[PDB]
């Protein structure tokens, strides 16, 4: 099931174009599962833009929209940029990083990128034990101990393709920067 | 708990203004629970506008946004018109009918208007028995036999204040018109 | 789907023998869904025996074990009498009424007897609206407004085969007696 | 929250007597969460007896009844031995090991012994990733990545008080013996 190399992976962006992970060689990669109508939407989306603009050549920031966490991404793929631009964050917000087509990160149909990353990094560094306060919010099947717990978990991979660290829903995106710098030395 | 008269009810619109149901005397009233990012959002929103424009003086159409059904209204109150205008239906869509502040229609905190209507009209005329295929989508407490089953159930009340009929999630909004005409004779 | 006559129904008892509902002609019938390890197990089981012994020829009491309500019947069919005899009620308790093989009363695989009865009697007389306080306890699919709400709902059918009344989880079995007498006049 | 030493723990047996974990010094300890009406009840209960009889002085086998997994322990404490003796396994079965009072192993009210053990041994050795196929069976709060996954997970602790290994719902009790022998060398 699981990719042998990070670089064997791929994804489809919102324009239907393939994102080939071979293009990530020599670059640090930040992957987050994202949601357009989450409580931390505005903050994480602003901070994802900031990070990508700070490291425009040496970092790839990639966001995977997902509706598994409080159903906070009910948009069709063709509606997501509109919602970000006009609703939340709103105010003309546009992503400067790559958003991919909506996927599942947990369960039987989880995206191969997330199967791979959860296998390499089975829990968040900052909060290894929490999964969910309200068990009703676990809606996928099967449920595994390594599952993404909410919108905006974060996976940092180094420039040689080795996943480095996973960060929880409570770990601010912008606070990943010191580890990005370290990996880019 | 339950209002003695339909006309004793009220609601708050999205601008924070009170909608006093006494203003509905002599008018037929169509109340739907609505959601901005539902599969039948575009159709019901278009059809609600059409009905209100067809009966601008003799009908009040009132929509209650609610996030209890697949969490298909995660917008804050101040984001709902933007989402309708720019996302879904999109294309500059504006409601011609009154939208109220987001509420709960089922459970312990259900809006007084819905407590009243479900009491007068405990099941949909066209589908009295269905409640939910997937029991995981029942997220409120307590659960009652008269509960709203999904986004866009419909309650028609006559010009003398007596609730007349309830219609299910599958009953098209525009197909309520013959009953509106009948009640307005 | 639904039987045309009450008398077209049947069930299999714990000894694997067919219970043909034609044998109920001219008799009142009390049907309950039962559970061996419920909070009201001892009371309802004692009261079901008492009623059957009071009307040994003119009443049939029939209990349908079911595991859909808090999973309070996990016994295999061959373990149920042992559990009643030695655990709860315990003390050598034996049913004087007919127990049938464990079934489902709600959802896609609901027993034909319960499909029929819920159709004729879609809510409890004494409590028409309650379904469930904790939505997590609704575990079947699909969920319908007429569904059995907990262990020990009660359905009384008259001697000419017409279902008469349904009673809720809170209505004591022994309090059905006045209606049995009335139906037997 | 978590005990500093395994030996600081205690439990109450079914007779209401304190089981002081200081009495476990110099002994290997096998702790399982158990259920009287599970699919693996007969096998695990037979195998728990066998292990205790094989190491009557050097091993303590301790079973914690728990109703969190398919509600397969609905018995009151005073009914459990009867159910084991007369229902399942039945046939006069009596435990030769210590059963404690029914508890919760997961969530806010989890037993201190299980808080301690899941902290020392956060996943099963033989199956580190599985948690639950059907998310509806996760009924406790909060849900943590280290949670017990079903009836009959197994925790082996060495004679000096250091938890050694955790085994999953699919790992046979009797197959823990080689590790018991190793710990007792
Ligand atoms: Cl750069
Ligand atoms: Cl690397
Ligand atoms: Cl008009
Ligand atoms: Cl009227
Ligand atoms: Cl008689
Ligand atoms: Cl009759
Ligand atoms: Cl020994
Ligand atoms: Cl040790």
């Amino acid at each position: 099931m699981i990719a042998k190399s990070f670089y064997d992976l791929s994804a489809i962006n919102l324009d239907g174009e393939k994102v080939d992970f071979n293009t990530f060689r020599g670059r640090a990669v930040l992957i987050e599962n994202v949601a357009s109508l989450c409580g931390t939407t505005t903050r994480d989306f602003t901070q994802l833009n900031e990070l990508q603009c700070r490291f425009p050549r040496r970092l790839v920031v990639l966001g995977f929209p997902c509706n598994q966490f409080g159903h906070q991404e009910n948009c069709q793929n063709e509606e997501i940029l509109n919602s970000l631009k006009y609703v939340r964050p709103g105010g003309g917000y546009q992503p400067t990083f790559t958003l991919v087509q909506k996927c599942e990160v947990n369960g039987q149909n989880e995206h191969p990128v997330f199967a791979y990353l959860k296998d390499k990094l089975p829990y968040p560094y900052d909060d290894p034990f929490s999964l969910m306060t309200d068990p009703k919010l676990i809606i996928w099947s099967p449920v595994r101990r390594s599952d993404v717990a909410w919108n905006f978990e974060k996976f940092l991979i180094g420039p040689e393709g080795e996943p480095f660290r996973r960060y929880s829903r409570t770990f601010p995106t912008i606070n990943i920067e010191p580890d990005i710098k370290r990996l880019l030395k």
